[PDB]
């Protein structure tokens, strides 16, 4: 086994800029409900992680499959980790526009995460869960939430 160390803050991992080939990739634009690309969006209803929809519309659920799978991965991590302690997405898709010009949680492949009891002290380890649950790109972004990101499926070739 490998010692754990925990991100630092402001840190990321792996140790490039987000939206390169060899962490998430390139930013595709934005999917709005009612494009065609809304379809690669899932919902996800993961018993174990805690969602908290806080614009009362669902959408921290809808993700892709890639950010689905890495997102339940983790979601086992975190309670082997902290036994009685789920993990918690604070924000996913993003409709609205509270972040950057070009950023991932437009198109349902990021999510802000914390610890299901918000002990900011957690958050540290958190990132480095996150890393070992194959998320493309992670940042210990402030200290209320770690966000995390996936490559899309259209880059392959
Ligand atoms: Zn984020």
């Amino acid at each position: 086994p490998r010692k754990l160390v925990p991100l630092a803050y402001k840190q990321f991992s792996p140790n490039v800029p987000e939206k390169t080939l060899g962490a998430s990739g390139r930013y595709e634009g934005k999917i709005a409900r009612s494009s065609e690309r809304f379809k690669e969006l899932t919902p996800n209803y993961n018993p174990d992680i805690i969602f908290k929809d806080e614009k009362n519309t669902g959408a921290d659920r809808l993700m892709t499959q890639r950010c689905k799978d890495r997102l339940n991965s983790l979601a086992i991590s975190v309670m082997n980790q902290w036994p009685g302690v789920k993990l918690r997405v604070t924000e996913g898709w993003d409709e609205d526009g509270h972040h950057s010009e070009e950023s991932l949680h437009y198109e349902g492949r990021a999510v802000d995460i914390t610890t299901s009891d918000r002990d900011r002290n957690k958050y540290g380890l958190l990132a480095r869960l996150a890393v070992e649950a194959g998320f493309d790109w992670v940042y210990y972004e402030s200290k209320a939430h770690v966000h995390c990101s996936v490559k899309s499926e259209h880059s392959a070739a």
